């Protein structure tokens, strides 16, 4: 069984999804306009059956309540300050981290505020200060999408099938249309506007071990750059391509993401640490 509850948080109350596996706790953080329900099958599968899986859905996002104040909150930078909050109140300090997409960029943010973390799996994400983005992501009508504020139901289906792939379900258009709008306006501009710390600069000084891992046939992320991507400690000494996948590799190639994943929190929890 899942077990669902919610945290008052300075930024509102957020929703949590846990899995009752007993072992090293993982986060994981949704992407732009998303919801942790969307890690169905790492909280319901073999994943979270061994590990502790914990999903929370951003402020604005998924069962969440919009945040007290959208101008603090809703920025890569001040959702890292949210996951940190809510680790804090988990008593955890430690996790291994997965972010997909914009929460992988929320997990690079998260490098400073979280110096426990035992390590940071990126999905969907291209490290790249703010004069890199035509350089980290692939231009498209889906793009403009993710700093709009008003979605017509349109954009709700065109947005979700993009971003989270094979399959489409109609539970999807509900995450995405739910989402705060002033969240993707803000997050987005204040992304542009270099608010928060320089990405580029944050994967190649940090030291705990960096984990890349994506799918061929994403439309957003330019997987050549990423693999050009100058970081501290990469997880195998390369950036990981899943084939047959897009964005969302986790829930359209489960097998073979699991794969990766479960590897990359043994390897950062249950290998002896020497300096
Ligand atoms: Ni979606």
């Amino acid at each position: 069984t899942i077990n669902y509850h919610e945290l008052e948080t300075s930024h509102g109350r957020i929703a949590v999804r846990e899995s009752e596996g007993e072992g090293a706790p993982l986060l994981m953080i949704h992407g732009n306009s998303s919801s942790g329900a969307i890690f169905a099958p790492q909280l319901e599968g073999e994943i979270g059956k061994k590990w502790r899986v914990i999903a929370p859905d951003l402020p604005g996002h998924g069962k969440s309540t919009d945040a007290i104040d959208p101008d603090r909150s809703y920025s890569m930078e001040g959702y890292a300050d949210a996951m940190t909050e809510v680790m804090q109140q988990l008593g955890i300090a430690d996790a291994v981290v997965f972010g997909w997409s914009l929460g992988g960029h929320i997990g690079i943010e998260m490098i400073a505020r979280y110096p426990e973390m035992r390590g940071l799996m990126i999905t969907g994400t291209p490290p790249v200060a703010r004069e890199e983005v035509g350089q980290g992501f692939k231009s498209g009508p889906d793009m403009a999408l993710a700093g709009q504020e008003i979605f017509s139901e349109r954009d709700v289906e065109s947005y979700a099938r993009s971003t989270c792939g094979e399959p489409f379900e109609a539970s999807l258009l509900d995450i995405v249309a739910r989402t705060d709008g002033r969240a993707r306006r803000i997050m987005f501009e204040k992304f542009g506007s270099g608010t928060g710390g320089n990405q580029r600069d944050i994967v190649a000084e940090a030291q705990l071990p960096i984990a890349v891992v994506n799918g061929r046939d994403g439309p957003f992320v330019e997987l050549d750059f990423v693999s050009k991507v100058k970081f501290g400690n990469l997880w195998e000494g390369k950036t990981h391509v899943i084939d047959n996948a897009g964005h969302a590799p986790f829930r359209e190639a489960p097998a073979e993401f699991d794969a990766y994943l479960a590897r990359f929190i043994r390897d950062c929890t249950q290998l002896e640490h020497h300096h």
